[PDB]
């Protein structure tokens, strides 16, 4: 019958694409999920969309939107809310047994204007065998990658900050946990530097930037513009400290299994021989997992993402997707129905184990099952229950352009002068003007 497109980042196409086809094959050829790739960046995600929608192209259905385009695509009216459902179901199951920071970013003006499918949280991932313990702070980060320094040691702290979005969540976070924000609670003033509290919190979050970019033996990847991958760093070995989104566990079992990782020869194993499947993704049985799984953890760790406040845990800044039902569609009711079907309890433990994406369902969090091929269920669930949020506001393309602009390269950050920097771009960004 009918097809209903699906709209995903190009990075999580084969996953999307086998959750749709696990769809397709519960709808008896009544109609058919069809995934198709947007760019890597969530800019150009956005921008591919905003073109569809604003030119009226009507097949387009479903959209895997990131968490900070929801303010721009319901007050649009590009992204209809989900009590437009024809069969009114789709609010109650967004809101059923789903974590409250996805839902969160997925609401504008008091209505969920999508369903959360995936979100995202940072951890520290770390080498056991090069790093005693695992830094719980940013000045511990500092040292421990300044005393790697001194033993020859891979010295980087790698962080996919390059001058984009990945940029602008690394300071959220810092600034979040120093106590700071972006916006006010409207969105409607800055508040980088408009009280000493603030001021104080923006320029403590500077500091650390450019203090991680100034220390002994750093990336040279951070003094030009090459999308650089902290994930594929840290799996070369050029880097024994990385903060990144979860996915880097799946990766680095995947990789390494490839024999993609130099100090994992997970492929010289011949237990795990053939556990790469014939679309190349990693699919372990039990025991090939628990294998790749107990060799990886004596060069490969997870831990909490480092505190700028000793004493206390961090706030993460929160990321992800929400399946939101584009206003351009011709069948409503068939997508929403996707929709449900896209998010369900097996869809989820799916696109968390073998698509790498943390997965909006609590009950996965509550099932041991779950937890035994998901080691870090209880560091993300926590950083997701005390998260960070980027600002909820129609104009945050802009308004990440301009801090983007400003933050990069973090080797040029002076604290004072770039915190006052800061808040007059990003005035120029909510004022309608760049
Ligand atoms: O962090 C980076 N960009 C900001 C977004 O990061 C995540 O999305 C990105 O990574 C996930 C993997 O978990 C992919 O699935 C997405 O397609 C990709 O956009 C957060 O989920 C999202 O909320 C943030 O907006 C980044 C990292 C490394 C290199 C470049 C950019």
């Amino acid at each position: 019958g009918l097809v209903v497109s699906f709209y995903t980042p190009a990075t999580d196409g084969a996953t999307f694409t086998a959750i749709a086809q696990r769809c397709n094959q519960q709808f008896g050829g009544r109609f058919t999920i069809a995934q198709v790739s947007l760019p890597r960046s969530p800019n150009e995600q956005r921008l591919q969309l905003a073109r569809r929608l604003t030119g009226n192209d009507r097949t387009l259905d479903v959209m895997a939107l990131d968490v900070v385009w929801t303010a721009e695509f319901a007050e649009a009216g590009w992204a209809l809310p989900l009590s437009d459902d024809p069969a009114g179901l789709a609010e109650n199951d967004a809101v059923a047994d789903t974590l409250p920071g996805p839902l969160a970013t997925a609401g504008w003006n008091h209505k969920l204007y999508a369903a959360p499918v995936t979100t995202n949280t940072q951890l520290l991932w770390y080498r056991p065998d090069l790093v005693n313990s695992p830094p719980t702070d940013w000045n511990a980060m500092i040292a421990e990658a300044a005393r790697l320094h001194a033993a020859g040691e891979p010295s980087w702290i790698a962080v996919q900050a390059n001058q984009g979005e990945g940029l602008v969540v690394w300071f959220n976070t810092l600034l979040v946990s120093a106590g700071g924000s972006v916006l006010s609670e409207d969105g409607r003033h800055v508040t980088l530097t408009d009280t000493p509290a603030h001021r104080a919190a923006t320029v403590s979050a500077l500091q650390i930037l450019k203090s991680v970019a100034t220390t002994p033996g750093a990336d040279p990847s951070i003094t030009r513009t090459e999308e650089g991958s902290a994930r594929l760093a840290f799996e070369q070995g050029k880097a024994a400290l990385e903060v990144n989104w979860p996915f880097v566990f799946a990766s680095m079992l995947e990789n390494a299994v490839k024999g993609g990782v130099p100090f994992l020869p997970l492929n010289r194993i011949p237990q795990l021989a053939g556990s790469i499947n014939d679309i190349g993704t990693f699919t372990p049985s039990d025991e090939q997992f628990r294998i790749a799984y107990d060799a990886s953890q004596q060069v490969f760790g997870f831990a909490p993402y480092p505190a700028v406040a000793p004493g206390q845990p961090a706030k993460v800044t929160i990321g992800g997707l929400n399946l939101a039902v584009a206003k351009t569609t011709r069948h409503r009711a068939e997508a929403f129905e996707a929709v449900r079907c896209l998010r369900d309890q097996h869809n989820q433990r799916y696109v968390s184990l073998e698509g790498g994406l943390p997965a909006v369902r609590a009950s996965l969090y509550s099932d041991p099952q779950f937890q035994a091929k998901y080691p870090m269920h209880a560091i993300i669930r926590q950083q997701l229950t005390d998260a960070a949020v980027r600002p909820a506001t129609p104009v945050y393309q802009a308004l990440s352009i301009r801090l983007a602009a400003v933050l990069s390269p973090i080797t040029e950050i002076d604290p004072e002068s770039t915190a006052d920097e800061l808040a007059a771009q990003a005035q120029k960004a909510i004022d309608g003007m760049g």
